């Protein structure tokens, strides 16, 4: 599989394109990728890390996602994150130690540097670069 590994843009089911990773070739009836979702918000949606190797003993019920099969023509370009409008105040998803991207605030901005503070009680302040951090 050449195609693996390609950051792309899939539909994800209300209609909204998201970013994804081709993981490989799989026809839909027409030819397609299996694709994995790069910003999980729910554990349901973080990769299966016993599925990328052939090891998972799940075929549809696993707890992670073995991702979604779009056809070809259904594919976009990947979006690239604009965090221009990123300043204090404004309503972001933030990546925590967990792996998921969560609902948070932005209280701070520091030279690429922003202090985020999570809607979730459960979840401390935290410090995320341009890689950590998503428009909402
Ligand atoms: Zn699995």
């Amino acid at each position: 599989e050449e195609l693996s590994g390609t950051k792309v843009s899939a539909p994800y089911y209300t209609l909204e394109y998201h970013n994804a990773m081709v993981v490989g070739t799989e026809e839909a009836g027409s030819a397609g990728v299996r694709v994995l979702y790069l910003y999980p918000t729910h554990k349901s949606l973080k990769p299966c890390p016993f599925f990328l190797e052939g090891k998972c003993r799940f075929k549809e019920n696993c707890r992670f996602s073995h991702g979604q099969v779009v056809s070809l023509d259904e594919l976009r370009p990947f979006q690239d994150p604009d965090l221009s409008s990123l300043q204090a105040g404004s309503a972001c998803l933030a990546k925590h130690q967990d792996g998921l991207w969560h609902a948070a605030r932005i209280t701070d901005v520091d030279n690429g540097y922003y202090t985020v503070k999570f809607d979730s009680l459960l979840l401390r302040e935290a410090v995320v670069e341009g890689d950590g951090i998503l428009p909402p």
